RNA sequence: UUUUUUUUU
């Protein structure tokens, strides 16, 4: 895929600044494949707060990824892959099925996550990021804020560098008293539990 | 407001 999907996007931001944004930290980082800019065109749908990433190879399109949950313009950015990926109803299971085609052969150590909820609608970026940040610097953290009102919707998503403190985090965050809210932390995915 | 607005402008 020759295309990303970058939602959370600053509002009024211009489509030329975010293809500078992302050239320039693709060259600062050297993720470039070839000499020229990565990013041909980018796309922006203001009203749905998104925007398309072009690419001008694959590989190079694989590589932006990284910047996943990177801080621009005070919003933490989300980048996924399109979805012009789809179930294919074609019939005749068999490139399909279930599990022929994705049967993994080993799934790294990867995906941490965690989900942050009872969180007071007053509180910012700045101050969840803060509560958090007392267990140790964080890899990606995002506040879902309401499309139109833009507060936020009481529910944050955050992922620190030492995986290790993630357990640590969630025995010590979850639970703690808010305002008058209770705090819940859990695996954002699995791992509400601890044996 | 306890799971984060994906298209070929």
């Amino acid at each position: 895929a020759r295309r990303l999907y970058v939602g959370n996007i600053p509002f009024g931001i211009t489509e030329e600044a975010m293809m500078d944004f992302f050239n320039a930290q693709m060259r600062l980082g050297g993720l470039t494949q070839a000499p020229g800019n990565p990013v041909l065109a980018v796309q922006i749908n203001q009203d749905k707060n998104f925007a398309f990433l072009e690419f001008r190879s694959v590989d190079e399109t694989t590589q932006a990824m990284a910047f996943d949950g990177i801080i621009f313009q005070g919003q933490s950015l989300k980048i996924r892959r399109p979805h012009d990926y789809q179930p294919l109803p074609g019939m005749s299971e068999n490139p399909s099925v279930y599990v022929p085609g994705v049967v993994s052969t080993v799934v790294p150590d990867s995906a941490h996550k965690l989900f942050i909820g009872g969180l007071p609608n007053y509180l910012n970026d700045d101050q969840v990021k803060e509560l958090l940040t007392s267990f140790g610097p964080l890899k990606a953290f995002n506040l879902v804020k309401d499309s139109a009102t833009g507060l936020s919707k009481g529910y944050a998503f955050c992922e620190y560098v030492d995986i290790n403190v993630t357990d640590q985090a969630i025995a010590g965050l979850n639970g703690m008293q808010l305002g008058d809210k209770k705090l819940l932390v859990q695996r954002a995915s699995v791992g509400a539990k601890n044996a």
